């Protein structure tokens, strides 16, 4: 496994810019970079970019 820090989406998010990602509830976000306290970066469904940290739940 090379998925890094992962999280499960709690809410639907639609990317609002070419540097953001989108996800639906229960999608998995992989290789998360907790780069800022509000916006994180990670990989979801083939795209890498920013998303709201509080839209996901880190996997324990």
């Amino acid at each position: 496994g090379h998925m890094g820090i992962t999280a499960i989406a709690l809410y639907d998010y639609q990317a609002a810019g070419d540097d953001e990602i989108s996800f639906d509830p229960d999608d998995i976000i992989t290789n998360i970079e907790m780069i800022d306290d509000g916006w994180w970066r990670g990989v979801c469904k083939g795209r890498y970019g920013l998303f709201p940290a509080n839209y996901v739940e880190l996997r324990q």
